[PDB]
RNA sequence: GCUCGCUGGGGAUACUGCGGGCCUUGGGACCGGGAGAGGCCGGGGGUACCCCCGGGGUAGGGGUGAAAUCCUAUAAUCCCGGG
């Protein structure tokens, strides 16, 4: 068939967003970009704007490297942490769409525990 | 009348006590088909989390209302193959 398809792993949280493009197997990295080096203040890294910028940069790198199609994999921290993706997940996906990348299957691979470890914060939780 | 009562006799047998007899309603015993995170012992699993090694890859990661401490160039966050 001769089409180079990859996988875009999106790590979305309430503090930062990471976009990482890799080959079909996932063992070879193509482009890794996040909001930390795109924005300046720590409060704007998880912003959808920073998500769009980082996803766009990763898309340009992948296109120059010779990637046309990609399968999305959204991921929240999961485990004992939050189970909900951050604001910069759909923004990153649509930025990848805008940059000129074909999008195949879209899935959430957040690690869900089957009554695993104890979450942080104590029994009373955070009281701010 | 009071000394809250004691004592010698006679009568009663509904009730209570005592002795005997006859029952099953309360409660126990037993059989039948089922229900349940009731308890103990043994054997096989679920992802998740943490660590270690081998590859990919650069400069960030984390965290907050905002920051900082902290981890990171001895190759971090993140992805993959394994223990």
């Amino acid at each position: 068939k001769k089409e180079k398809w990859g996988i875009a792993h999106i790590y979305s949280s309430f503090n930062n967003t990471i976009i990482h493009i890799t080959d079909i197997t996932g063992a070879e990295t193509i482009s890794r970009w996040s909001g930390g080096m795109v924005v300046k203040a720590d409060r704007d890294e998880p912003s959808p704007y920073a998500a769009m910028l980082a996803a766009r940069r990763a898309a340009e790198e992948a296109l120059e490297k010779g990637i046309v199609g990609v399968h999305i994999r959204v991921r929240a921290p999961g485990g004992s942490k939050s189970k909900t993706p951050g604001p910069g997940a759909q923004a990153a996906i649509r930025a990848l769409a805008r940059a000129g990348l074909k999008i195949g299957r879209v899935e959430d691979v957040t690690p869900i525990p089957h009554d695993g470890t104890r979450p942080k914060g104590g029994r009373r939780g955070r009281r701010v």
